[PDB]
RNA sequence: GGCAUUGCCGCGAAGCUACCAUCCGCUGGAUUAUGGCUGAACGCCUCUAAGUCAGAAUCCAUGCUAGAACGCGGUGAUUUC
């Protein structure tokens, strides 16, 4: 029933600095700064070294043990992003109609459009998230690159543009036009 | 000028009136269905378990009507001298 101990270890990188006081985790490293909340666990972390953070649990059941493995998840996502980062490549895909994606920094900050999808003429406003910078790849014209130093800024950013890209009353196996996420790449690789 | 239970006919202002006439009828948040993201359970996977995003003529506000005659606030003046 309830385990009476269940431990997970995040192995903390080089240069890497790691801050956590009552379930806030600050992480500061060589690119960027990260502070994700976990008030909503009852997990317990302890400093077993400086390399790397032993993260444990006590009485917890399958409820309470299954959301043990998906905080170190958390903060392993978070130090990836933080030494390396994250990249998303999408990619246009449409039958005759193009699409035109530019960026445009309206009152508020840099609202994505899409203009010409299927052949529309309602623009798709969709906001960066920030932290997020967005990138078109020069080489290949029906290209995006997405990247940030948050794996969640950047895709759902990046699934937003799925979201708003869809069709409406039309053979979706038919009508594949739309604008795809193909590639989840790190930076520095 | 009277009377004809407003004698009858034509025009008729005021008033009332008619999609028979004209004018007017608000925009913000959260959400269901559902589509997603990060991600465990289950050394893979997964929209869900903990998180989270987009979203219905829906919902609660904004707006509109009443104002508790036992809800309340602020000000004015307070007697024959």
């Amino acid at each position: 029933m309830k385990y009476i101990q269940t431990e997970q270890q995040i192995e903390v990188p080089e240069g890497v600095t790691v801050s956590i006081k009552s379930r806030i985790v600050k992480v500061v490293g060589p690119r960027g700064t990260l502070t994700k909340n976990l008030k909503h666990i009852d997990v317990t972390f302890t400093k077993v070294n400086n390399q790397l953070i032993k993260v444990a649990v006590h009485n917890g059941g399958r409820k309470h043990v299954a959301a043990l493995r998906t905080v170190k998840s958390l903060v392993d996502n978070m130090i990836t992003g933080v030494t390396k980062g994250y990249k998303y490549k999408m990619r246009y895909v449409y039958a005759h109609f193009p699409i035109n994606v530019n960026i445009v920094e309206k009152d508020g900050a840099k609202f994505i459009e899409v203009r010409n999808f299927l052949g529309d003429k309602k623009i798709r406003n969709v906001p960066v998230r920030d932290g997020v910078t967005i990138e078109f790849s020069t080489n290949v014209k029906d290209e995006i690159v997405l990247s940030g130093n948050s794996v969640e800024d950047v895709s759902q950013n990046a699934a937003d543009l799925q979201q708003i890209c869809r069709v409406r009353n039309k053979d979706i196996r038919k009508f594949l036009d739309g604008i795809y996420v193909s590639h989840k790449g790190f930076i520095t690789e």
